[PDB]
């Protein structure tokens, strides 16, 4: 198998190589010779075969190598979880750290070798989870030995083990392996025949919408633009059916499709201007399911914690979905991998967050718990911001600023009208959304400017950003709360409508002068 | 470009080869060395690159070569068509015969090189038509010079030229290279939401019948089974509308669809057992529009020839349609291409057949015409049998024998009853249909057995086939005519009812023991 095949391969490669050299030579001395030429050709082909045979054999060498190390790490992981005393536990992790690393290398190898990108993604995703959890399993399984009466800890340890076991299998599964979608799909229509097989590849493969999980506007917009392009496709399939044979150029009918089909591809640009906006219709409030999910457990409340798991979990994955929708549309693979990977890790760091809350809700005094939470908290936010920053790039920074401009405008007035309606519950709420999108805008603008060389362009932009967050925003928040303390205190002190409006306007305008500075 | 690149390629291949040899060596003396090993690997990869670079360059050499020869044959073909005197004409064909051949070789080269099979098919199809027509163009364009007042000849010559021009382009087009429908449709239903978008993709896309262009039975059968499955779909769309959300398993309602929808897919199997039967309800009589369409023109009858064009043309295309219906249902692409292609060629060889008859009907003595017809006749039948054999495979040989069993039975009795009714016009007619389906059965049975290894199974089958065509059939035909000469001769000689029935029964039985032998 191993060495066996190798020597054998070296042979074929050696022999064919010699015959190729001579042939190549005889051709060099007589390049204007047709025969001597053909000889060189056949020779080249023969060389290819010998060379490839070695590559294939070489692939086995790598695969096998991956297997050996894979099985080693498998047992090691289970041995770590089953550790009973801190002595054995510490001993296992040390003998596993290297084994894990080695496998990590070998994994990256097959990852590249795997042809179809799909499997390649699985390999990297599996490798990641494996790489991240291995250390965590140690910390989890360790806690169970210090507090054997904390089912919460045991449950966590096992969940990590589960994910780890998954990764290992995923590596082997992908090791046996051997893009956008609307882009490549739209490029298919041009022939004087078979209108029956094209009508099926353009019909049954052009019916995949999505929508949902967005605000009412995004649903409406998507509904209108999706119907306008569906009709478009049918105008292309009903008008095209009249070309026949000789119409192999561009007349009134063939172009009746070329003007409808070639232009209506807009649906794509519609779903984008419809998704990228989620970033401000349910984002910045990223801490919302953590800075309370923790406070619950941190207060010895085992009840409002169980119910919060779903609440937390819900807002989380919902965010990842939109991140995926951003992947469906984006021929950018390098960036899709980033997003899809950042999503996987963050998708795997989910159960851990819950386990933490569980162990803390039962022991809001256990310094080990309060620290375990604090630690997990840090890792969750850290993994969130990245997935977020990874996505902010999968899209157009500029487009983001555009949608943020309109939406900001909407919520801004929602507050202004709330100030008039003297509805604090709304005044507060709306104001918050304003602070959200605003900051979400300053972060994306700045994080995107790190790819540009400092200068007039970067200066005029950051300044516009500095103002909105340093001068603007504060004066507005100062007015929001100022209004609140004018109806909940005593009967109801008179609110200064003026300053509130002008202050709030600065917010919107601020975004405007930043967007304008971004373009320039 | 050519030689230029070559010498260059030989270099990279030469240098890399040397470095590879040494590396391979150092590894041989120390195979247990990891470093020396890696070296060998990197070396192997480097060799691959040098080798490939040569292959690519080599591809150009072949492509270019194809181009040169392609342009040569192009002009030659046009020069042949424009020939005015038998002198120049004969001269061109001779200087083209070789040019054509050379290109034929070069074409076969790129054909293999082309990666995607699709283009590969085009290359072969284009090459074929080019190979076949080149000689024909000569015979056609030649006739026009001997009888300049025969538009029929001119029209033919040009059509050949058109096809030839097509092939050439098709070769160059493919040289730049590197599904079913009911099957994929039925696999769509499984989700706790959006019952409004699924109801439209399962309703508006499940309404495409056909029927017609068959005997009364095939229309009735199709009508019954199409209505039984239409109702079925509505039992799936009316019962499904009650799953809601939690019903994500398989209860009484969700399965009320799973038992109706999952079983009624039979409509498909109905349209098949309804189409494959055409093969004996309007086939074998394939010569019928030729062995008379010719006799007409061959008798200097320019009148019954014009009217026969439509008659001939009608029976032809009708046959192709059914061949297409056999394509709609058959996920087999490789076979569909065959059928669809065999149909195209035969669909293009149609106008030519007519042109022949036209030129002969006007000159039933012109040895040039009588030969042109004889030639065209051969090509039409040849292209027919193939399209036919191509289709006989797109279906189930066994199923064909089944339907042939029932239909034979019907026509058989139609004759027996005709013998009793003493209706010769029917006796003759029916008997013919019997001889048709019968032979159509023996050919399909034998042509299908060429895919099986000779032995007991093949023996017991062919014999059953041999009997039906050697012993059976004859004794029956002998009785049919024998009965005819028993009422048209003198007043009406007494017919021997006995022998006629027994003889005719052999026909049916013959088919039975062949079908049974096919199964076994």
């Amino acid at each position: 198998f191993l060495k066996e095949e190798l020597v054998v391969a070296v042979e074929d490669v050696r022999k064919q190589g010699d015959l190729m050299k001579s042939a190549a030579g005889e051709f060099a001395d007589d390049p204007c010779s047709s025969v001597k030429r053909g000889n060189m050709v056949r020779a080249a082909r023969a060389l290819l075969s010998a060379v490839t045979r070695l590559l294939i054999l070489a692939d086995m060498a790598d695969v096998y190598k991956l297997l050996v190390q894979l099985k080693v790490v498998e047992d090691g992981i289970l041995k770590l979880r089953n550790a009973g005393n801190e002595q054995d536990l510490g001993i296992q992790y040390k003998a596993l750290k290297p084994e894990v690393d080695k496998l990590n290398i070998m994994a990256a190898k097959r990852q590249q070798e795997l042809k179809d990108v799909g499997n390649r993604d699985q390999m990297a995703a599996a490798r990641g989870i494996l790489q991240k959890n291995v250390p965590i399993l140690y910390t989890a399984s360790q806690a169970c030995l210090q507090h054997p009466d904390v089912a919460a800890y045991k449950a966590n340890r096992d969940l990590i083990y589960k994910q780890l076991q998954q990764a290992v299998t995923g590596i082997s599964n992908a090791a046996q392996a051997t893009i956008v979608d609307p882009l490549s799909f739209s490029e298919e229509r041009f022939r004087p025949s078979l209108e029956e097989r094209l009508e099926s590849i353009i019909s049954g493969a052009a019916l995949m919408a999505d929508s949902s999980c967005t605000r009412d506007d995004r649903r409406e917009r998507i509904v209108a633009e999706c119907n306008a392009v569906r009709q478009a496709l049918q105008d292309l399939l009903s008008e095209y059916m009249g070309n026949a044979g000789r119409k192999e150029r561009s007349d009134a009918l063939n172009s009746a499709i070329d003007k409808m089909t070639k232009k209506t591809r807009d649906l794509r640009r519609q779903l984008r201007k419809a998704v990228m906006d989620h970033v401000s219709d349910s984002f910045l409030e990223t801490n919302v399911p953590l800075l309370v999910l923790i406070e619950a457990a941190k207060n010895g409340n085992e009840k409002e914690v169980k119910e919060y798991a779903q609440v937390f979990r819900e807002h989380a994955n919902k965010l990842i979905e939109v991140a995926n929708l951003a992947c469906s549309i984006s021929n950018n693979e390098e960036g899709v991998k980033l997003v899809r990977m950042s999503a996987s890790q963050l998708e795997a760091l989910c159960p851990q967050v819950i386990n933490a809350a569980l162990a803390l809700a039962a022991k809001p005094q256990s310094k080990l718990a309060q620290e375990n939470m604090d630690l997990f908290k840090e890792q969750w936010e850290k993994q969130v911001r990245v997935l977020t920053d990874a996505v902010d790039d999968i899209t157009s920074i500029d487009d983001f600023l555009a949608v943020s401009e309109n939406h900001i405008l909407e919520d801004v007035n929602k507050c202004v009208i709330a100030l008039q309606e003297k509805d604090v519950d709304g005044l507060d709420r709306t104001a918050g959304a304003i602070r959200g999108r605003a900051a979400r805008v300053i972060h994306v603008v700045t994080s995107e400017m790190d790819n540009y060389e400092p200068g007039v362009y970067t200066e005029k932009v950051l300044e516009a950003t500095k103002l909105l967050s340093n001068t603007v925003m504060p004066r507005f928040t100062e007015q929001v709360e100022a209004a609140v303390e004018a109806l909940s205190s005593d009967p109801a002190q008179p609110m200064d409508e003026n300053e509130f409006i002008d202050a709030s306007r600065l917010v919107y305008d601020g975004i405007r002068d930043i967007r304008k500075a971004v373009l320039m």
